[PDB]
């Protein structure tokens, strides 16, 4: 009874459209008559190893720069280089633009992705913004600039633009101002993400949505200091948890009747024992990519 | 790699409605001059216990159905009742009305839901119908006639309509002709689903999106016939494997070279002794929500 959902994807669906530069095709954002779209849309293959994006971008002037939003063409009249990203001004305002906002947003939070391909829409789905500042999406060639975003209300806030896979299969990418989540950069090398720790908040709200949902067989009849918890999640390549975590959760705990620290004894255990054969929520691992709020708003 | 995806949501938002009978407010779907909502809007609080719905329909006019989209009113002009939906009559058509079919899909098959509250869209993600004809859906008071579909190129073929919570916190709804899937009531008393049985062709397409994206622990170096399979299959409560599902699944096989009795073999060995621990796309199950054609569709 709790899965994991994306926000729906309508007004963002009328933001996308279709950037090509010579032979190399990706999606675009069009908002008021700008479109954004990631700076390797001006490589060609043999570039993409060690790309000189400055000399690269001073050999394309705007006509280079074809912008498609379904049978229309969009004209471009003029474009610079913001970091990683391209800003291609259009001569027409998109009629679609919802109200919005870019925000870089914190390691530990969620965001839905709408992959898109030839900049039509393709599918939505739920990420988070991991510790390492990777994401664990699904994106093909063709997918870049693909965007993430929270909705809030009517306001749309976009804060992920997709740029590149490292070599776990997990995703990097940037904010709307072309600046990458985490070290990486937008060459074709392989580049680390150091070690994924795990975001112990979302496993303690998850644990929460557990409950809520009928399933308690982990629950026990111990307690936990904060302190103790934590040399316990390090050794697991756990993110400490905080006073302030332990204040995010209130709600959730209040909502249950059990104690954040009661609920860090279970999780110790899990963590030490494991889960053998038995399941939270349908799976058989420790989920961290809800946070306290979208439990909240899933299950009210 | 490889995620739960579902299908944009733009063209089903723009279908949504609030309506409201008494005390009682859902969801309604608004295609040209016409409003599908679940019969048990009718209902107050007592009768959904044993609801005569002929004879409590019998007391309701046009005025008493409150259909509202965003801060316009609708006209009800008339109103039926086809199985266990509600047919509105409005007189006016729905300007953001999609080319749209109705389908009444197969146990196996895969659709988005959107879920909706007062007519407004809250989250998308996707679904099966599993074969005791219910879903694993996440909905609350208040979330019947949100709606599940497919996306066929600019078509929205709608499949589900939600309708009721089941003992295991399961879902069961109908088709848009008011049809339930499985032997369900739309009445508040605790049915039964069956044995819920296994997906196998599903688990088989996804352990080949495993190998897909680079999981191929669970590979072995034998075979087996369909016959031998099943009876494994059988005491797992998984559904037998036919012909049909060998030749469904041929594309993916011949992309990746794993004959689908080899990969039988795979699973077999993964139902008796299980995953020790190991993980496929980041599960530690087995996966069976995903069919040959999503595979197919997101691995390309
Ligand atoms: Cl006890
Ligand atoms: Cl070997």
């Amino acid at each position: 009874g709790f899965r994991k959902m994306a926000f729906p994807s309508g007004k963002v669906e009328g933001c996308m459209v279709q950037v090509t530069c010579g032979t190399t095709t990706l999606n675009g954002l069009w908002l008021d008559d700008v479109v954004y779209c990631p700076r390797h849309v001006i490589c060609t293959s043999e570039d993409m190893l060690n790309p000189n994006y400055e000399d690269l971008l001073i050999r394309k002037s705007n006509h280079n720069f074809l912008v498609q939003a379904g049978n229309v063409q969009l004209r471009v009249i003029g474009h610079s280089m913001q970091n990683c990203v391209l800003k291609l001004k259009v001569d027409t305002a998109n009629p679609k633009t919802p109200k919005y906002k870019f925000v870089r947003i914190q390691p530990g939070q969620t965001f839905s992705v709408l992959a898109c391909y030839n900049g039509s829409p393709s599918g939505v789905y739920q990420c988070a913004m991991r510790p390492n500042f990777t994401i664990k999406g699904s994106f093909l060639n063709g997918s870049c600039g693909s965007v993430g975003f929270n909705i809030d209300y009517d306001c749309v806030s976009f804060c992920y633009m997709h740029h590149m896979e490292l070599p776990t299969g997990v995703h990097a990418g940037t904010d709307l101002e072309g600046n990458f989540y985490g070290p990486f950069v937008d060459r074709q090398t392989a580049q680390a993400a150091g070690t994924d720790t795990t975001i112990t908040v979302n496993v303690l709200a998850w644990l929460y949505a557990a409950v809520i949902n009928g399933d308690r067989w982990f629950l026990n009849r111990f307690t936990t200091t904060l302190n103790d918890f934590n040399l316990v999640a390090m050794k697991y390549n756990y993110e400490p948890l905080t006073q302030d975590h332990v204040d995010i959760l209130g709600p959730l705990s209040a909502q249950t009747g059990i104690a954040v620290l009661d609920m860090c004894a279970s999780l110790k255990e899990l963590l030490q024992n494991g889960m053998n054969g038995r399941t939270i929520l349908g799976s058989a691992l420790l989920e961290d990519e809800f946070t306290p709020f979208d439990v909240v708003r899933q299950c009210s």
